[PDB]
């Protein structure tokens, strides 16, 4: 049938594996998978967007631009979003931070456009800084 569950037996394993940070002592695990689902809720999201490609890369859309208006739920949401859209898209990051590195060059590259980018938007920031 259908797709079921965020993360499936092959996917667990690489999360496990995933660390939250680039040089830290606490790898990924299901605690996070569902400490999100349960805050996605809160913010009019269905946690059922967590175990879809798509909705993943939604979430991302809005937490993005939000990141340095966001407080410390929102800051851990992007973080978790990330390894796990990772996963249901290709990328096999090791850890939170690389998959951030990952997703903003995806949406850099539109950057150099910036005809589809540049509409709906009221004030792009031309300043961007690595973490
Ligand atoms: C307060 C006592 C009660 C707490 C029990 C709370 C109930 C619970 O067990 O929830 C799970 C967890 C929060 O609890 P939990 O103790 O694991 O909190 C995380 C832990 O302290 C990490 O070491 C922090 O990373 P860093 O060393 O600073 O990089 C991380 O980010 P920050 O907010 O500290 O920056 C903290 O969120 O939820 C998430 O937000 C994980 C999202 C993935 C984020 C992955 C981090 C990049």
């Amino acid at each position: 049938g259908a797709r079921a569950s965020v993360l499936s037996g092959g996917e667990l394993d690489k999360w496990e594996k995933i660390r939250l940070r680039p040089g830290g002592k606490k790898q990924y695990k299901l605690k996070h998978i569902v400490w999100a689902s349960r805050e996605l809720e809160r913010f009019a999201v269905n946690p059922g967007l967590l175990e879809t490609s798509e909705g993943c890369r939604q979430i991302l859309g809005q937490l993005q631009p939000s990141l340095q208006t966001g407080s410390e739920e929102l800051r851990s949401l992007y973080n978790t979003i990330a390894v796990l859209y990772c996963v249901h898209q290709r990328i096999d990051v090791k850890d939170t931070k690389e998959a951030l590195d990952k997703i903003e060059e995806e949406q850099n590259k539109s950057k150099k456009k910036a005809q589809q980018a540049a509409a709906d938007t009221g004030n792009n920031s031309q300043v961007s800084q690595n973490y």
